[PDB]
């Protein structure tokens, strides 16, 4: 068809990037993070119990409201890296932007307060391959597809640097006035995964890492970029920053002093300078500054893999297109 | 008729939203706001004393450098909400987005520094109807749909949020389908002359905690914050546990992000404000306050009491005033 579907995302200190969906009839609002690293939509459900404290601080969805509703109740646990969420399985009509479509979707009964205390939004759209599917469910985007309407199988995503618009997704196309040049495309390894390889990770001047190619996860739903541990260990080595109980840190005045960090996909670099990987708060000399990037060991089959997550993203206006399996990449604005 | 026009307009941190207009040959040019909930046209006058300066800071308009000019003389006060400007009647040519009409307008000549030191912009475009005119002047939109070259009898708003992108732009004959997805929904005005429509119901939360039973709303694009009467708001805010500044609500910047949605019980439908649009984020910190987009403002009658769905709401919600069958439509603005 010739549609596009733009929904504006919220972002909140960087690391928490979500829009707004409505479910059932009439729709009930609720936040969400459009996760491309999983293929599961879920909300909390009204008949969550208060003794966890994240139902009793987010919206929950109620089933006695909704015309359009479904009864159907099968369980379901969905296993984040960060966490776990159960509840079961029901059915309304989703509204996305200006789309509309039956949305079968997890009800969460339990959630825990590490880390669902600390989400500003309510739930996620999982914007992954059906492969992924915690009960072969049909991923939304999957569905409107179906429906014909949108000009092309595609959806992106554009991610703002925290002061304004704190982000956009485009579902059916891309929006020419949030990124520069033409987009540069990288096939998927296989599909069921937003996975491409990448072949070197260079630190200022030399391929330091990932040598003899390795993988990379375009992951929507990861704040940082993140690596296995040693690899992260290797690259904070070179950068000279320093493992602070959680994170790594700079000063905040030696920030521009660091390096720029290359990944290289699909025959061309992708340049990320320290401006864009620390978080420079300030610039004194008095003041430890955070790194955005992370250790994180992902499990076979999935990993081990490299997630390029919001750190770059934020750098790179990213396309998802379905129709041919490949990620698209262009300077972001 | 078949023109198509638009004016483009500059987003001033939020709250001020001016596109410009030229009178006179040649054209003087002015910043202006576009308002709905007025339709009078005015600007700041040469005549106007030094002694106000508001008038220091602003272009006046000065007819000894007309050479369309008609003098009429006419005093006029205009008295808004939060301000009041005196001047008289003027007549020259005016220049909106491409289409020129010979209009009636306002020079005021006396303008008080409160609010007027605060404003980016110099004048006004009254967007409303002639029933409330001062001096029964003609309104400009009324003069255009005069010389029969709209496609449509609609005008629409698009507000736009800031950056460190194009401000705002309104539409003058249709709409713009690059900035709304969906579809239109319209509601009736409750009667010509004032663009206001019923609403039922205010929920903050789950609760239609406000307004049961029913309530107006007028739809004006020359306020920058939603407003309901003090008592409503009184309730509301104490509802967000809002604490009363001189002249606004403020709330931890830190309790932000987790602050309840606020539902506008519309036509049938329901328009939904999360957080994120009525907060004004400055910070994070739990030692901030952060502003919201709402107030009191106490609405005289006729058209008060009521509601004001102001840029607040605007922003997230594309707005088409359409005359030739007198209601407003929202679209989900893109
Ligand atoms: C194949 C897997 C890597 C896929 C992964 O499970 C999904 O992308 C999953 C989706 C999330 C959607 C919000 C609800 C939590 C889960 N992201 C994740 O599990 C990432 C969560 C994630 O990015 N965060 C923030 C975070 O890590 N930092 C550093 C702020 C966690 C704290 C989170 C949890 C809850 C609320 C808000 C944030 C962790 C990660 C893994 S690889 C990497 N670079 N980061
Ligand atoms: C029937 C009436 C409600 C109609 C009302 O008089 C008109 O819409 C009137 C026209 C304005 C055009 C710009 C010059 C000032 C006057 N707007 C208004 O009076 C709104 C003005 C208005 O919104 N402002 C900004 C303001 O209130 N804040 C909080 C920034 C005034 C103070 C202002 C000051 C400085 C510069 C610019 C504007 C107040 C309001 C009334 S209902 C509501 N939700 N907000």
């Amino acid at each position: 068809g010739n549609t596009t579907s733009s929904v504006i995302l919220t972002n909140y200190m960087d690391t928490q990037y979500y829009g707004e969906i409505g479910i059932g009839t009439p729709p009930q609002t609720f936040k969400v993070v459009f996760d491309t690293g999983s293929s599961n939509v879920w909300v909390p459900s009204s008949k969550c119990s208060r003794l966890y404290t994240a139902c009793v601080y987010h919206k929950l969805f109620d089933a006695s409201d909704s015309s359009s509703y479904k009864h159907n109740g099968t369980e379901l646990t969905l296993r984040y890296s960060t966490g776990t969420v159960s509840g079961f399985l029901s059915q309304d009509i989703i509204t996305v932007g200006g789309i509309t479509v039956t949305q079968m979707f997890g009800e969460v009964t339990e959630m825990p307060a590490l880390p669902f205390m600390l989400a500003e939004f309510d739930g996620v759209v999982g914007m992954g391959f059906i492969e992924q599917a915690i009960g072969r469910v049909t991923p939304i985007f999957d569905n409107i597809i179906s429906q014909g309407v949108l000009k092309e199988d595609v959806f992106s995503f554009y991610y703002n640097r925290d002061s304004s618009l704190g982000g956009q997704i485009v579902l059916g196309g891309s929006d020419p006035q949030h990124y520069e040049g033409n987009f540069h495309y990288i096939n998927l390894i296989k599909t069921g995964v937003w996975q491409i390889q990448m072949k070197g990770v260079s630190v200022g001047s030399s391929t330091l890492l990932c040598e003899d190619g390795c993988l990379a996860l375009v992951d929507t739903g990861a704040s940082y970029i993140s690596g296995s541990t040693s690899s992260i260990e290797k690259l904070m080595e070179a950068l000279g920053a320093k493992k602070r109980l959680f994170d790594y840190v700079v000063k905040c005045n030696e920030g521009p002093t660091l390096p720029d960090i290359s990944f290289h996909l699909g025959g061309k670099e992708y340049t990320l300078t320290s401006a864009d990987y620390v978080f420079q708060e300030s610039y004194s000399s008095k003041k430890l500054c955070t790194l955005a990037i992370h250790a994180m060991d992902i499990p076979p089959p999935t990993g081990p893999t490299w997630a390029l997550g919001a750190t770059f993203i934020r750098k790179f206006y990213t396309e998802f297109d379905r129709r041919n399996n490949r990620i698209g990449f262009a300077l972001a604005r």
